[PDB]
């Protein structure tokens, strides 16, 4: 394993962050084994998106195991964020606090509320959390530009966005823009959906209309490596993530991630993912109108 800055904070994350999420198949050993798994492969950073009592009893014993101060836990609150409040609180009191048996979280990670602000009360409860040490920091997920009024936020230290060989430029530098102003950034989706091929498939983010996938067809046919490895080994090369999410269900899939971490991306890859941009940016602009005149008549209904 490798470790990044979790930027400002003298804070050190593993360049993988292991998610766990409910899953029915497994039980409290279960949930416990895999987070020893990760532990044993130096994985210190995790981020709890569920809350199954087996889940939070197992990860539970398993970060027990270890000194609180070497891991970064992450508590994931989905949900409009304009309607978070007290009763948020008080199930994070239960399941992140009580549950998980810890004294503090060093992130809570909210959904964009595309807004400025918070909920009064929720960011006064938040205030409190962290006037008690209970809370090192805010984070936001979103796909697009958060408010300027809510990064100002004192409470807001990170971002987590999806950053992978699918990403466009406009991503790209959000992420950098966000990196050099002192944010931490998670990199979500390093294994996207346009990228798997050989049923239903939802395509309801605002990012999904706007996506070129042409010229990727190498990620089949690189000697030594699935197309998983690689897209992995790619957000790995990012310097402005402090760390990559993963989600894994057994001892093997953790093992096989933290590999990729030690090994170097293929020796053609770099060259490749370039000559797909360039065509990506051909394609974008030969299939684009004067920006005025389009906007103008556009405007005129
Ligand atoms: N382009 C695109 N890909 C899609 C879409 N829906 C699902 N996928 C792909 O399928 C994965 C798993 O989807 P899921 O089962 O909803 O699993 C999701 C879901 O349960 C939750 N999640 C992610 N984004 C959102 C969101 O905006 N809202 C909600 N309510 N849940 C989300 O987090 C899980 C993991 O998200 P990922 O790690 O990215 O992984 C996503 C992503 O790779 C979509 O509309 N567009
Ligand atoms: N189950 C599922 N649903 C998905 C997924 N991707 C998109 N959606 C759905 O599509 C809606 C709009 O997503 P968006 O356009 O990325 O717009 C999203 C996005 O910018 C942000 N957001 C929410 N969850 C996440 C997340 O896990 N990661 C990031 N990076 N942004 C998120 O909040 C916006 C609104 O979120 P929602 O109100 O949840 O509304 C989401 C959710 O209903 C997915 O993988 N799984
Ligand atoms: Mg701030």
């Amino acid at each position: 394993m490798r470790y990044r800055p979790f930027g400002s904070t003298g804070v050190a994350v593993s360049a993988l962050t292991l998610r766990l999420a409910d899953n029915p198949r497994l039980r409290a050993n279960d949930w416990r084994a895999l987070v020893f798994t990760a532990l044993e492969n130096g994985v210190n950073s995790f981020q709890i998106d569920g809350d199954a009592p087996e889940l939070l009893k197992g990860a539970g014993e398993a970060f027990a195991s270890v000194e609180r101060h070497l891991l970064f836990l992450t508590w994931r609150l989905r949900g409009d964020a304009k309607q978070l409040g007290p009763h948020t609180l008080d199930a994070l009191k239960r399941s992140a606090f009580e549950g998980l048996s810890l004294d503090y979280l060093d992130l809570l990670l909210i959904n964009d509320p595309q807004s400025a602000s918070l909920p009064m009360a929720f960011e006064s409860g938040l205030q409190d959390l962290q006037k008690g040490r209970a809370l090192r920091g805010l984070g936001v997920a979103s796909r697009g530009d958060i408010d300027p009024g809510l990064l100002a936020n004192d409470l807001v230290t990170a971002v987590s966005s999806p950053y992978n060989l699918s990403s466009g430029w406009a991503e790209r530098h959000r992420i950098r823009q966000a990196s050099q102003n002192n944010f931490a950034v998670i990199g979500e989706d390093f294994w996207p959906q346009a990228l798997r091929e050989v049923k239903p498939s939802f395509w309801q983010r605002r990012t999904d209309p706007l996506a070129d996938v042409g010229g990727y067809e190498f990620l089949t046919n690189t000697p030594g490596w699935s197309a998983e490895d690689i897209c992995l080994g790619y957000a790995l090369t990012e310097p402005s993530l402090a760390t990559v999410r993963v989600t894994a269900d057994n001892r093997q899939e953790i093992e096989r991630l933290a590999a990729v971490v030690e090994r170097d991306l293929p020796t053609g890859v770099c060259a490749q993912i370039e000559m797909a941009r360039f065509s990506a940016q051909e394609r974008e602009k030969a299939a684009r109108r004067p920006k005025l005149a389009a906007a103008l008549e556009h405007h005129h209904h």
